[PDB]
C-alpha cells in the first residue's frame, strides 16, 4: 500500500503534465493570431489583447486544473 | 484492495488531464480566429466575444467534467 | 474483485477524458469558423450563432456521454 | 470471472469514450464550415441547416452507438 | 475459459469504438464541403444533398460493421 | 487453448475496427471534394457521382474485407 | 503451440486491418482530386476516370494483399 | 520453438501490412495529383499517365517487398 | 517502498518533460506570428510584442508547473 | 535461444516494413508534384522525369536498405 | 533500491529528451517565420531579430527545465 | 546471453527500418518541390538537381548510417 | 545492480535521441524559410543567415543537451 | 549481466534510429524550399546552397550524434 499508494501518486502525480500539451499548443496560435492583426491595424490593438488575455486566461486555467489535482495528489494524498 | 483501489484512483484520477487536450487545441483556436476578426472590423467587437466566450464557456466545460471525475475519484472515491 | 472490479471501474473510468479530446478539438473550430464570418458581416451575426449553440451544443453532447458512464461506472458501478 | 469479467466490461466500457474522438472532431468542421457559409449569403440559412442538422444528426450516431454497447456491456452484460 | 472467452469478447467488444474515428472525420468533411456550396450557390442545393447522404449513408456503413460485430461478440457469442 | 485460441480469435476479431480508420477518412473526402465541385457546375452532376460512387465502393470494400475476416475468424474461426 | 500458433494466427491475422489504413486515406483523394477536376472540366471527364480507376486499382491491390495473407494465414495456415 | 518460432514468424508475418500505410496514402496522392491536372489540360494527358503509372508502379514495389516478406516467413519460413 | 516509492518520484518526476512539448510547439508560433507582422509594419513594432511576451509569458508558465511539481516531487517528495 | 533467437530474427525481421513508411508518403509526393508540374507546361515532360526517377530511385533504395536486412536476418541469420 | 532507485534515475533521466521535441519544433518556426520577413523589408531588419531572439530565449529555456532535472536526478539524485 | 544478445541484435537490429521513416518522407518532397520548379522555367533545370542530388544525397545518407549499425550489430556484433 | 543501472543507462542513454525529433523538422523550417525569402531579394541575403545561423545554432543547442546527458549517463554514470 | 547489459547496449543502440526521423523530415524541405527558389531566380543560386549546405550540414549533424553513440555504446561500451 505504502509501496503502492505512495509510488503510485507519484506517478499519477507527473502525467499531469499533459495540462501543459494541449493549451501549450492552443493559447500560443490565439498570441500568434492576434500579434499579426495588431500588425495589420495596431490602432484596433487592445481591443484584440483584451480577448487574447481573455481566452489566455482559460487555456492556463484547464492546465492548473492538474497543477492542483498534480499536487492535490501529492502533498493532499488521501 | 487499498493496494490497487488506491494506487488505481490515483493512476487512474490524473488520466483526466487529457480533460486539457481536446478543449486546450480548440478554444485556443475559437480565440485566435476571433482577435484576428475583430482586427479587421473593430466596431464589430463584442458581437465576436458574445460568442467567443459563449463558445470557450463549453470548450472549458468538457474539461472540468474530467477536474470533477479527477478529485470525484480522488476525495469522493468509493 | 474489490480488489479489481473496484481499480478497473477507477482506471476505466478516468479513460473517459477521452470524451474531451474529439470535442475540444471541433467545436472550438465551430466557435473560431463563426467568430471570423460574423467579423465579415455583423447584421449576419445570431443567423451565425443559432447553429454555433445548435453544433455547439452537441459537442457537449457527446463529451458527457462519457461523463455520464464516467460517474455511472464511478457512483453506479455495478 | 466475476473478478476478470467483471473489471474487464469496466475498462472495455470506458474504452468507448473514443466514440467521442471521431465525431467530436467531424460534425464540429460541418457547423463551422455552414456558419461561415451563412456568414456569406444569409438568405440561404436554413438552406445549410437542413444538411448541417442532418449530417450532425449521424456524426452523433456513431457516437451513441458506443454509449448503447459502453452501457450494454455495463447495465446489460452477459 | 469463461474467466478469458468473456473477458475477451468484452474488451474486444469495445476495441470496436474504432468504427467511430474513421468515418466521424470523414462525414463531417463531406457534411461541411457540401454546407458551404450550397451557401454559394442555394439553387443546386439537393444536387448537393443527393450525394452527401449517398455519401453519409455508407461512412456510417462502416462504423455499424463495428456495432454488428461488436453485439455479435457480445450478444451472439461463439 | 479454448482459453486462448477462443479470447484470442475474440481480440484479433475486433481488431478490424481498423477497416473504419483509412476508409473512413478517405472516402468521406471524395465525397466532400465532389460535392463542392457539383456546388460550382451543377449540369456537370453525375458526371461526378459516376465516379464518386465508384470510389466510394471501393473505399467501403477494404472495410469490408475485414468485417470478412473479422467475422470469418469469429463464425467461420479454425 | 496449438494454444499459441493457434491463437497467434488469430492475432496475427486481423493485425491485417491495416491494410486498410494508407489506402483508405490514399485512392478516397485520388477519387476526391479527380471528382473535382471533373467539376472544372466535364468534357475531360474519363480522361480522368480511366486513370482513376487505373489508381484506385492498385490502392485496393496491396489492400488485399493482406485480406490474401490474411486468409492465408487463417485457412491456409501452415 | 515450434511455440515461438511458429507463432513468431505468424504474427511477424502480419506486421507486414505496414506495406500499405506508406504507399497507400502516396501513390494516391500522385494519381489525385495528376487526375486533376489531366483536367486542366486534357490533350497533355497520357503525358501524364506514362508517370503516374511509371510511379504507380513503384510505390507498390515496396509494399510487394513485404507481401515477399510477408510470404517467405510464412510459407517459406526457416 | 524506499524501493518503489524512490524509482516511482524519478520516473515520475522526468514524465514532467511533458511540460516541454506543448508550450514548446504554441508560444514558438505567437513568436513567428509576430515577427512577421513586424516585419510588415515596423512602426507597430512593441505595440506586437508588449503581447507576444504577454502570452510568451504563460506558455511558458504552465511549463513550470511540471518543473516545479518536478523538483517538488524529487527534492521535495512526501 | 532457438526458441529466442529464432522467434527474434522473425519479430524484429518484419519490423522491416517500416521501409515502406516514409519512403512510401515520399517518392508519392515527388511523383505526385511532377505530374501536375508537366500538366502546366508539357514540353518540359522528361526535364521533369529525369529527376523523378532519380528522385523515386534512391526513395526506394532505403527501403530496401531493409528488405535486404529483412532477408538477411531471415535466411542468412547469424 | 539501488537496483531500482538507480536504474530509475537512470531511465527516468533520458526521458527528458522530450524537452527537445516541443521546443525543437517551435522556435524553429519563429526563426523560419522571421528569416522571410527580413527578406521582404530588411530595413526592419533587427526588428525582427530583437523579438526572435526574445522569444528564442525562452524556447531553450522550457529545454533545459529538463536539462536541469536531466542532471539533477543524475549527479544531484536523492 | 545468446539466448538475450542473441534475439537481441536481431530485434534492435531491425529496429532500424526507422532509417526509412524521417528521410523517407523529407527527399521526395525536395524532389517534389524540384520537380515542379523545373516545370516551370525548364532552362533552370540542373541548377535545380544539382542541389536535389546534393539533398537527396545526405537524406540518404542519415539512413544508411543506420543500415551501417543495422548490420554492424548483424555480423559485426560484439 | 549492474545488471540494472548498467543496462538502465544503456536504454535510457539512448533515449535521448529524441533530442533529434523536435529540432530536426524545425531548423530544417528556418533553413528552408530563410533559402526561399534570400531567393526573392538576394541583396538581402547575410541579413538573413545572421539569424538563421543564430537560430540554427540554438536548434543545435537543445539537442546536443541530451547528446551531453547521453554520454554522461554513459561514460560519467554516477 | 552480460545478459542484459549486452542485450541492453544492443536494443539501446538501434533506438538511436531515431536521427534518421527528425531530421529526415527537416533538411529535405530545406532542400525542398531552396530548389524551387533557384526555380525562380537562378542567378541567385549558390547564394542559396550556401546556407542549404550550411543549414544540411547541422541537420545531418545531430543524427550522427546518435550514429556515435550508436556505435559508442555498441563497439566503446562501458
Amino acid at each position: 500500500n505504502p509501496l503502492i499508494a505512495a509510488a503510485s501518486v507519484i506517478a499519477a502525480g507527473l502525467a499531469v503534465g499533459l495540462a501543459s500539451i494541449g493549451p501549450g499548443v492552443g493559447q500560443g496560435t490565439a498570441a500568434g493570431q492576434a500579434v499579426e492583426g495588431i500588425a495589420r491595424q495596431p490602432e484596433a490593438e487592445g481591443k484584440i489583447r483584451g480577448t487574447l488575455l481573455l481566452s489566455l486566461a482559460f487555456m492556463e486555467a484547464l492546465t492548473i486544473y492538474g497543477l492542483v489535482v498534480a499536487l492535490a495528489l501529492l502533498f493532499a494524498n488521501p
